[PDB]
């Protein structure tokens, strides 16, 4: 049997029984509701898994800890169905592309009701990070509801990119520009919040939000499931945006590799990942997969926006515990 452990609701209707019709291989696949359960087996040494899916942050760390075992490429002839591109961004966590294949990805970025925007700001574009960090733009929308979330390790990166600072600087003098910037919203802002921002957009009771590219959507089918007209878009802002990646990894006890890799070879293949990402609606690194997805997925810029954009997304590099507690102090100032 192979052992899987995964998000709920994170893989295709299908996926399962048409990778054990095909080569096999018995599945047992089991799923967690929160990054913390993942993380607590995996630092303990031993959960009984051949693959898990851990996100890119921690998997950045926890290599130097040994919880993963290299992928041996030999028994992954479909690795070159990867987008490049992306390859290469995952590399600031994963220098070489040593242990882990992605396997769906998504943004940081804004989150907002279209029609409660145009009340207040008209036509104006909403496609810059100005839109949550310039005060011109903030004492507008501060009418309708502007939410951010909760933490400066997420908060912050956005604003040094969008100042064109280095989103993973270690200087502190950096990191006071940034403050600066958010010391002149601040004023502007309903509340800081992990996920409040959720269901305050779906309800139509707040206009915009910093957020995740997963946790917008979900409150835009809240949304359009409530039957009320509320509108929530998505954005992923010219200046760039952070990138984040959920990832297929062995882990170092693992006992089935064999068994794990095809599985991994299998999810490489465009018509199999091409499903997962219609199914759960985010964008994955293989471009073979594009044209065979639904439009509402790839065609939708909220999920795989233009070239001029990709290029400007940056992941989270490992930083050291002093820039960690940087983020918080600063964190804690501006609120």
């Amino acid at each position: 049997s192979l052992h899987i452990y995964n998000w709920t609701d994170y893989i295709a209707p299908t996926t399962l029984k048409d990778f054990t019709k095909e080569s096999g291989i018995d599945v047992s696949y089991d799923v967690f509701d929160s990054n913390e359960t993942l993380e607590g087996k995996l630092v303990s040494g031993h959960s009984g898994y051949d693959i898990v899916v851990p996100s890119n942050n921690f998997l950045g760390k926890q290599i130097q800890a040994g919880a993963f075992q290299k992928l041996d490429k030999s028994k992954l002839p479909n690795w070159k169905n990867l987008d490049p591109a992306l390859l290469k961004q995952l590399e600031v966590s994963d220098p070489g592309n040593q242990y882990a294949v992605p396997y769906l990805w998504g943004t940081n970025g804004i989150g907002y009701n279209v029609a409660k925007v145009k009340e207040v700001l008209g036509d104006q574009p909403i496609d810059s990070w100005a839109i949550l960090f310039e005060p011109e733009n903030m004492k507008k929308l501060a009418k309708c509801g502007v939410a951010f979330m909760d933490s400066g390790d997420e908060m912050l990166p956005a604003a040094l990119n969008y100042l064109g600072l280095d989103p993973n600087t270690h200087d502190p003098k950096d990191y006071k520009k940034a403050e600066e910037v958010l010391t002149k919203v601040r004023p502007y802002v309903s509340y800081f919040h992990s996920s409040k921002y959720i269901s305050d957009l779906a309800n139509g009771n707040i206009c915009v939000a910093f957020g995740y590219s997963g946790d917008v959507f979900q409150a835009a089918a809240r949304a359009e499931e409530a039957g009320k007209g509320i509108d929530i878009q998505y954005v992923i802002p010219k200046e760039g945006a952070n990138l984040w990646f959920d990832l297929m990894a062995i882990p170092a006890d693992a006992k089935a590799a064999d068994n794990a890799y095809a599985f991994i070879d299998y999810l490489l293949r465009p018509e199999v990942i091409a499903k997962v990402s219609d199914y759960v609606g985010y964008a994955n690194a293989i471009p073979g997969a594009r044209p065979l997805m639904d439009k509402s997925v790839s065609d939708s810029e909220e999920v795989y926006p233009p070239q001029a954009v990709l290029d400007k997304l940056y992941v989270s590099a490992v930083l050291p515990a002093k820039v960690l507690r940087l983020q918080t102090r600063t964190w804690t100032r501006i609120k």
